[PDB]
């Protein structure tokens, strides 16, 4: 099974290619990593396996979900260190995903109830609703379009968060540039209506992600930086008029960052709609992989068989699984044995209980 062949993700020697995709679970009460997260990640960690954490706040204004962890305070760093240590005790490699939601927020999630920030002043349309802390679904508000000095401040929040992740012991970080969140609000021409140097052309729309990646590369080293994008996921109004062209423009910028810094990123991670079309989606994924000079993680709707095929055919180096890892803590082992997989309960994806729907899914 080629999913169980080793792979060198730059400095990290992985024993297999099954990756834990980043998943927000909302157990990090008051944005502080909790003991329950340590139990959750330890259950899923394997010797030589790679894990990516749930999206993690880079600043007080970066959240749009309840009880998501941060890594912008030293208290958060101390609590993350305990979690990273239990994962490393199982021999796994773990990256912290750095996440800013941009306009996908609400006053309940912002300090002083201030407006969320974005590339644009337009709200997400009322086709979409935000999960509120009380479990109801609310209305996304009008965001504030930020100026270019404030863009450079957000880049610095990424840089400081990356340094804090290294202080907590993480092996690296992943830039969350997917799903209609802040970076994607700059990338996608269905959101970015700016008329300054961060809007309009492909080069201008790619400036923000290039600056974020370059800042974290300079701070922690390219080999400790992964980047996640989703050119053809339209979540939260995030559509582009030419998704492949946009994806190839992002890939070209990552290739140039690597050339200019003389080192390769840890990986490019591309995610696609995850609910079953097939040939077209596989061609987009392979085209982005073929354009990128480095390690490629594919994601979204992969099965055991599709993961094996992706690696065997050279279409990806690593395969990330999200939802199946919620309910199969030993998913790596189940994939190795071809053992039946257990269902997940969507109702407890984003609840706060430290056990129920979080660490109580059994092993084989
Ligand atoms: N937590 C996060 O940041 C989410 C970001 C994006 C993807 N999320 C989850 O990943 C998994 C794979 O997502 P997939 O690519 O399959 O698409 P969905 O986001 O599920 O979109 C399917 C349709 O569901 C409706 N829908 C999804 N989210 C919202 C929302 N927030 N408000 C209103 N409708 C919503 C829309 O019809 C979508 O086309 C799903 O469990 C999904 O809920 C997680
Ligand atoms: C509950 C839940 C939370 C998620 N949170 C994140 C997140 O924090 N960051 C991210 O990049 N993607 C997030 N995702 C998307 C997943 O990483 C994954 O790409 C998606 O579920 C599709 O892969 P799958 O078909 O293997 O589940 C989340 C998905 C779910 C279902």
């Amino acid at each position: 099974n080629p999913l169980f062949s080793p792979y060198k993700m730059g400095k990290f020697n992985l024993s297999h290619r099954v990756v834990l995709a980043p998943m927000t679970r909302c157990r990090a009460l008051n944005n502080i990593p909790q003991a329950a997260l340590g139990e959750y990640y330890e259950q899923r960690a394997t010797a030589g396996g790679f894990l990516i954490t749930e999206g993690t706040m880079i600043s007080p204004t970066s959240a749009g979900f309840p009880h998501v962890p941060g890594i912008f305070t030293k208290e958060q760093v101390r609590e993350w260190k305990k979690i990273v240590d239990v994962v490393h005790a199982k021999g796994a490699v773990i990256f912290c995903q750095l996440w800013h939601v941009g306009r996908a927020s609400h006053e309940v999630y912002q300090p002083a109830g201030a407006a969320p920030i974005s590339s644009t002043e337009k709200p997400i349309s009322n086709r979409w609703r935000i999960l509120m802390p009380d479990g109801t679904h609310g209305i996304y508000p009008k965001p504030r379009a930020i100026g270019t000095y404030e863009i450079s401040q957000v880049v610095e929040d990424y840089r400081r968060s990356a340094l804090n992740a290294i202080e907590a012991g993480f092996d690296g970080i992943e830039i969350h540039g997917a799903h209609g969140y802040l970076i994607d609000q700059f990338l996608k021409d269905g959101i970015n209506d700016r008329t300054d140097e961060y809007g309009g052309s492909l080069a201008n729309r790619c400036k923000f992600i290039t600056q974020v990646v370059q800042a974290v590369v300079s701070a922690i080293g390219a080999d400790r930086v992964g980047v996640r994008v989703s050119p053809a996921i339209d979540h939260l109004d995030a559509m582009d008029s030419n998704p492949l062209s946009l994806g190839l423009a992002v890939v070209e910028r990552l290739n140039k960052i690597q050339l200019h810094s003389g080192s390769k990123l840890a990986y490019l991670h591309v995610t696609q709609p995850g609910d079953g079309s097939e040939e077209e989606e596989a061609r987009l994924m392979r085209t982005l992989r073929n354009a990128y000079q480095g390690t490629f993680i594919c994601s979204g709707g992969y099965t055991r068989e599709l993961g094996i095929e992706a690696v065997a055919q050279g279409d990806a180096d690593l395969v990330s699984y999200g939802r199946l890892f919620i309910s199969n803590p030993d998913l790596v082992m189940r994939i190795k044995l071809n053992a039946p997989l257990n269902k997940y309960n969507r109702k407890t994806f984003y609840t706060q209980d430290p056990v129920v729907g979080y660490t109580d899914y059994p092993f084989l």
